[PDB]
């Protein structure tokens, strides 16, 4: 259970689920999150697991098994860069509030302040959110906002911001550079939503939000952009399509159980994003009660919608200070321990591909903290919340459900599900089940790829709060999210053309495994006949 729940929330979790749930309402989201959490992510979670603990490969090294899909590692890596690009930024987000968090009057609290706008209007004293001061605070206090007129205009990194960043990276750095991987960090994030959620529940105007919530509204079901949200959620709550779980399960035991552990992980996911949106939304009926506005234009749907909800939510508690200091600490180590996972992930898949990396692994682990944080050094700019929106919506989208897809896709219909059912029944002592292999082999491809076609032909054009991106911003966040997909087209045409022999005979040396291409020359391969195909 601690196994379970160490690991079952993550940054993910507890900053972009409120945003993403907020932003398609309550219900809304959970429907198609709860419907892809049971059709394609705990599956392709346990596939992962498996597919890590059998192979003892990294993300990228574990395609040794149909050597045509290692630019599927080698784009979940480049993912996994991407999206701690950004998540170091949080933690720099994290930081400077738990540093803000250090007095008796907290500074999100009142408009007599010298970051805030001549519009800052508090209720203790129809108007929009970013007059509040917690918003103010936030746009103006943290991130300077104020200073830049779009993503074309970003100024110089937020000196403050520039301060938290290189802490984060230092501590990081010392965090991973012999490591080759904790009761709060795991303990305290239940422990604090469910403070919120109770203190929440007590607060008045907090049932409009509950309501609000629990009202599912089918028109949000009839377009398309929730399913790309779900899907994509799912995909970061779980951690399946970032390399993180192949590199942890690499470490596991032979005899470890996968699927006791993908469905522990997706039951406490399913369970605690569930109560997230319940006391997220408790939250922001209370603020649309305070600020006298509509629930539906209370706060923002971008990524600091947790660093206005949170701290006006703090502001209610009694002793203001040590809930501050205590969840903002949470949401530090949260962070800074998913930001770990992704950046282990990065240096182990690259270390197992080439030696010369995991013999130096000081120097590598510095490589790759710096080029984090100097490309992280946009995203602390006055107009950084606009490179961070980019990187959210173009980093891990459909960049990610690509990989997952063909990830699923090599593992069951080119390596084979009935092999990868009797590698898990060799690891485990049970076979995986007919549930599994369905969901493995048609279901969750199909949902997938469904789910990718729909993601680039109902593209919305990226907007902040109120701000429409420029269309170079666009096709920047396109080329962002093809740098990644296009490694597996690339990599399949460079494996066809690195091997010698007639055209059969290279399909043949990279669909068979590595250990087997003894079989390849006399010509005795699976994938070559109709019952390899027809196993379902
Ligand atoms: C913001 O304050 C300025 C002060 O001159 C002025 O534009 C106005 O009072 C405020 N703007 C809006 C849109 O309310």
């Amino acid at each position: 259970l601690l196994s379970v729940v160490g690991f079952a929330v993550d940054l993910a979790n507890v900053w972009r689920f409120p945003y993403l749930c907020y932003k398609n309402g309550g219900g809304a989201f959970l429907i198609p999150y709860t419907l892809f959490l049971i059709i394609a992510g705990m599956p392709l979670f346990y596939m992962e697991l498996a597919l890590g603990q059998y192979n003892r490969e990294g993300a990228a090294t574990v395609w040794k098994i149909c050597p045509f899909f290692k630019g599927v590692g080698y784009a979940v890596i480049l993912i996994a860069l991407y999206v701690g690009f950004y998540y170091n930024v949080i933690i720099a987000w994290s930081l400077y509030y738990l540093f803000s968090s250090f007095t008796l009057n907290l500074p999100w609290t009142d408009c007599g302040h010298t970051w805030n706008s001549p519009n800052c209007t508090d209720p203790k004293l129809y108007s929009k959110y970013k007059f509040t001061p917690a918003a103010e605070f936030y746009e103006r206090g943290v991130l300077h906002l104020h200073e830049s007129s779009g993503i074309h205009d970003i100024g110089l990194p937020q000196w403050q911001l520039l301060l938290c960043l290189m802490v984060v990276v230092i501590v990081l750095y010392f965090s991973l550079w012999k490591g080759v991987k904790v009761w709060i960090t795991a303990t305290l994030p239940y422990f604090v939503l469910f403070v919120l959620l109770v203190h929440g529940v007590t607060l008045p105007g907090a049932s409009n939000g509950i309501n609000a919530y629990l009202h599912i509204d089918f028109y949000r079901l009839k377009e398309a952009t929730v399913w790309i949200d779900a899907a994509t959620q799912i995909f970061f709550s779980l951690g399946a399509g970032f390399g993180v779980l192949i590199a942890f399960a690499s470490y596991n035991k032979f005899d470890n159980n996968c699927y006791r552990d993908a469905l522990l992980t997706s039951s406490i996911n399913c369970i605690t994003s569930f109560v997230s949106g319940f006391a997220i939304f408790s939250i922001l009926g209370y603020m649309a009660h305070e600020h006298k506005v509509n629930i539906e234009d209370v706060a923002t749907e971008g990524a600091g919608l947790v660093f206005i909800l949170y701290p006006e939510a703090i502001s209610t508690l009694s002793g203001s200070t040590f809930w501050a200091v205590v969840f903002f600490v949470m949401l530090l180590a949260l962070g800074l321990d998913s930001s770990m996972g992704g950046m282990e992930a990065v240096i182990t898949g690259l270390a197992d591909d080439f030696q010369v990396l995991k013999r130096h692994r000081k120097l590598f682990t510095f490589g790759v903290t710096f080029s984090t944080f100097l490309l992280a050094l946009f995203c602390i700019t006055k107009g950084g919340i606009y490179v961070l929106t980019l990187l959210d919506t173009f980093a891990a989208g459909t960049s990610i459900l690509f990989a997952v897809l063909m990830e699923a896709i090599g593992v069951s219909w080119f390596y084979g599900v009935d092999r990868f059912s009797n590698d898990i029944q060799q690891m485990m002592g049970f076979r995986p089940g007919l549930y599994w292999r369905l969901c493995w082999k048609f279901v969750s491809p199909a949902f997938l790829l469904f789910v990718v076609v729909v993601s680039i032909i109902n593209f919305k054009p990226l907007t902040y709060d109120d701000y429409i991106f420029p269309p170079w911003a666009n096709w920047v966040g396109w080329g962002i999210a093809l740098s990644s997909m296009v490694l597996v087209p690339i990599y399949v045409i460079y494996k066809f053309l690195s091997t010698q022999g007639s055209l059969w005979e290279r399909l043949a040396y990279g669909i068979t495994p590595e250990n087997e291409h003894h079989l390849v020359a006399q010509r005795d391969i699976r994938q070559f006949q109709l019952q390899h195909w027809l196993a379902i």
